[PDB]
């Protein structure tokens, strides 16, 4: 479905830690093919590149 967002920039973290500009795009691609074969939910309220990982640590 077509899903596109007021320029609002605020951050957040994705689970497939990227970083998504606002909450609007996360959420669209939340619900996109791209993000439910990823099983994609937010992680956190703030840039990926805030957080670490197990991997890079």
């Amino acid at each position: 479905g077509v899903c596109a967002c007021p320029r609002i920039y605020m951050p957040v973290c994705g689970s497939n830690l990227k970083t998504y500009n606002n909450d609007c795009l996360l959420r669209c691609e939340i619900n996109s093919d791209l993000g439910r074969a990823n099983n994609l939910r937010k992680i956190a309220d703030q840039a990926c590149d805030n957080l670490t990982d197990n991997v890079n640590d």
